[PDB]
């Protein structure tokens, strides 16, 4: 293929090709209408055909970055709509693309899609392929780093829901639990992916390679260290690809990996037959979430290769990363039950122990007892879960969430009120995800989800920074991010924010609000309280929360919504300044 774009079309087929390109446009230019995007997609798609006929046509030898980028620069409303993004056009590739990426909005502030059974069913029966595409649109433009192939898979599943439910009688009661389930999976899938993109973009491939080794050695402990390095290499490239935005190349390599993995399951995992039956995209999804394989029986103890062994310092100096990779693998395959995040912590620690012990007099005497500083980092996470699950069960979801709001607002009062609300809400849902799960399954479940959610915090923060505490924690480590935040305590350095009455005014429009957006208004007010009076003991906040509730309820159900929020509102406000010294 003297022509990359031709290659892609051949390799992917029109349907997906057309999808991935719409995703890309939707991800770079996030506030453009669906229509205007569809347009560009066909333009690029027609041309793609030109090149598959004539690999030698003018332009075909151009990179997919050049090509796609040139198209972006032709959008006429682009400076108007996107600002300093228009300036990226003045630049050569690959600086141009890099500039485009950096203008991707991680918090895009677009209407929260509140789905109507009846109307959505109409669009489906009408245009199934436009409906599918508009899904692709609306997700991708809200998740500009969403793993492109996986979002294809999700559009599929979304179609499978609507194709089935619009024929049931009570369409709504059929589909609405289904769209709700998926939604969580999609946000999880988004979160996971943005953490992959932040690994590479902020800590190098090295970082994301290790994230991999770990996870894969757990999935396929029956695989050689050779195999796993091949497998990793491949999957990192896919992820490097989807992150820098060459989505077609991404979707390709990923499918090539799926093909390879099934073409080799004999030297990877017994758990693969079920996956290696499916259609293209279903297959890859199933491989991702495969059952782990039984750990091989008679493996030596670790303590033999990496502590008892004589020439460990030596091997470590010979192939720094290989040796360390080796560790990560041997340790990862043995212990499926550890969280990935923990396993990697063990790895950096091991690295630290060797790096200190090697430049010493009697290096063996020093490193012999590494598995000692090592056990010490499997217990640290273990006690802080105990508390959380003790607290979740004793407070319920929304209640635990509010406790977290308080802890976080104290920890880093600096951070944007909107961020603290969204973050604390997600740390909350972790209770309901994990504490339910079997006592010993607990710590890994929580370690993974916190990994994502904390990254979300770092991602919103890095953009427009405020807390050196947040930044220090976000940048100093990737693995030790979670401990780093637990460590933080409130700042006597924090001068309390002044009283602003608009932060604690409640209009009769609090009863219009849905349950979710109702708690948010409430939770926001909690933050703005803790921000104004940071010293206030939960003693007081207790009756303050009981008080908003004494009031929201007394008016939202009063004879005249407003005459209440009118007079009874200011009452509450004078109240709480008398309440909080
Ligand atoms: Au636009
Ligand atoms: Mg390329």
């Amino acid at each position: 293929h003297k022509s990359e774009i031709a290659h892609r079309f051949k390799d992917l087929g029109e349907e997906h090709f057309k999808g991935l390109v719409l995703i890309a446009f939707s991800q770079y230019l996030q506030q453009c209408p669906f229509d205007e995007h569809v347009k560009l997609v066909n333009e690029l798609t027609e041309f793609a055909k030109t090149c598959v006929a004539d690999e030698s046509h003018a332009g075909c030898e151009k990179s997919l970055h050049t090509l796609f980028g040139d198209e972006l620069c032709k959008v006429a409303s682009l400076r108007e709509t996107y600002g300093d993004m228009a300036d990226c056009c003045e630049k050569q590739e690959p600086e141009r693309n890099e500039c485009f990426l950096s203008h991707k909005d991680d918090s895009p502030d677009l209407p929260k899609l509140k789905p109507d059974p009846n109307t959505l069913c109409d669009e489906f029966k009408a245009d199934e392929k436009k409906f599918w595409g508009k899904y692709l649109y609306e997700i991708a433009r809200r998740h500009p780093y969403f793993y492109a192939p996986e979002l294809l898979y999700y559009a599929n599943k979304y179609n499978g829901v609507f194709q089935e439910c619009c024929q049931a009688e009570d369409k709504g009661a059929c589909l609405l639990p289904k769209i709700e389930t998926m939604r969580e999976k999609v946000l999880t899938s988004s979160a996971r992916q943005r953490l992959r993109c932040a690994s590479i973009q902020k800590f190098g491939e090295r970082a994301l390679k290790a994230w991999s080794v770990a996870r894969l050695s757990q999935k396929f402990p029956k695989a050689e260290f050779v195999e796993v390095t091949k497998l990793v290499t491949d999957l990192t490239k896919v992820h490097k690809e989807c992150c820098h935005g060459d989505l077609l190349e991404c979707a390709d390599d990923r499918a090539d990996l799926a093909k390879y993995i099934c073409d080799n399951q004999d030297t990877i995992s017994s758990k693969l037959k079920e996956c290696c039956d499916k259609p293209l995209l279903e297959k890859s999804h199933c491989i991702a979430e495969v059952e782990k394989d039984a750990i091989p029986e008679n493996l030596p103890p670790l303590t033999a290769d990496f502590a008892e062994d004589k020439d460990v310092c030596k091997n470590y100096q010979e192939a720094k990363d290989a040796f360390l990779g080796s560790f990560l693998y041997e340790y990862s395959r043995r212990h499926p039950e550890y969280a990935v995040s923990v396993l990697l912590r063990l790895a950096k620690e091991y690295e630290a122990t060797l790096e200190e012990c090697c430049a010493k007099d009697d290096p063996h005497a020093c490193y012999s007892t590494v598995f000692d500083k090592l056990k010490h980092l499997v217990d640290e996470p273990q006690n802080l879960i105990k508390q959380n699950c003790d607290q979740f069960e004793k407070l319920g979801e929304y209640g635990f969430q509010n406790a977290l709001i308080v802890r976080y607002t104290r920890k880093v009062p600096q951070v944007s009120t909107p961020t603290l609300v969204e973050v604390s809400r997600s740390l909350g849902k972790v209770g309901t995800r994990c504490c339910t799960k079997p006592e010993s399954e607990r710590m890994p479940c929580t370690e993974d989800y916190l990994s994502l959610i904390l990254n979300r915090l770092c991602v919103l923060h890095e953009k427009t920074p405020v807390s050196e505490k947040v930044t220090k924690c976000c940048t100093e480590s990737l693995v030790n991010r979670r401990p780093c935040f637990s460590a933080l305590t409130p700042d006597e350095t924090y001068v309390p924010k002044a009283f602003d009455e608009k932060l604690f005014t409640f209009h009769a429009d609090i009863c219009t609000l849905p349950d979710t957006e109702k708690q948010i208004k409430k939770q926001t007010a909690l933050v703005e309280l803790l921000k104004h009076k940071p010293k206030a003991t939960e003693e007081q906040l207790k009756t303050v929360m009981e008080n908003f509730v004494a009031f929201v309820d007394k008016c939202c159900a009063a004879d005249d919504k407003e005459a209440c929020f009118a007079v009874e509102g200011p009452k509450l406000v004078v109240s709480t300044q008398t309440a909080l010294a």
